RNA sequence: ACAU
DNA sequence: CGATGT
């Protein structure tokens, strides 16, 4: 139960669940913000928790880095040692743009590598993730 | 129950 | 209190 400090942070935050989806990525040691993702118009917590860790995975790679990821979702780590995002949220006009982008992050699982180790970060111990919205 |  | 997920 020691925090790895030299690791990416990433969270998801939203208005609404369904609802107004987007995500960063932080420096954990020093809040420092590396990506944001525009605002998605509808999607839910798990997907966009989902997306944040493949977008980690694709920014550290680009970098060269091998630094871990944190996330405080259970589900989303799930998912992407799984390549696959089982979420229930309807496919429709509305709902096309973030399944989309889920369809495309799965994508990319499927056609690269990656050592990268994707840890839970022990909220119940530590805090709230770095990565965090303060929105609860 | 657990994580959000 | 409501939701998404294992
Ligand atoms: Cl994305
Ligand atoms: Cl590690
Ligand atoms: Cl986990
Ligand atoms: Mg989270
Ligand atoms: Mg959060
Ligand atoms: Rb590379
Ligand atoms: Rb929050
Ligand atoms: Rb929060
Ligand atoms: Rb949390
Ligand atoms: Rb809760
Ligand atoms: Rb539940």
């Amino acid at each position: 139960e020691e925090i790895i400090w030299e690791s990416l942070s990433v969270d998801v935050g939203s208005q609404g669940n369904p609802g107004i989806v987007e995500y960063k990525g932080v420096d954990t040691k020093t809040g420092e913000v590396l990506f944001e993702r525009e605002p998605i118009p509808i999607g839910t917590n798990n997907m966009g928790e989902f997306l944040a860790i493949v977008h980690g995975l694709r920014y550290l790679k680009e970098r060269n880095s091998r630094k871990p990821i944190y996330s405080d979702s259970q589900t989303a780590i799930k998912w992407v040692k799984d390549k696959k995002a089982k979420s229930t949220l309807v496919r429709n006009e509305e709902t096309a743009l973030i399944w989309k982008l889920v369809d495309e992050a799965e994508e990319w699982l499927n056609t690269h590598t990656y050592e990268t180790p994707i840890l839970k970060w022990q909220t119940d111990k530590w805090g709230e993730i770095k990565a965090d919205y303060g929105r609860a």
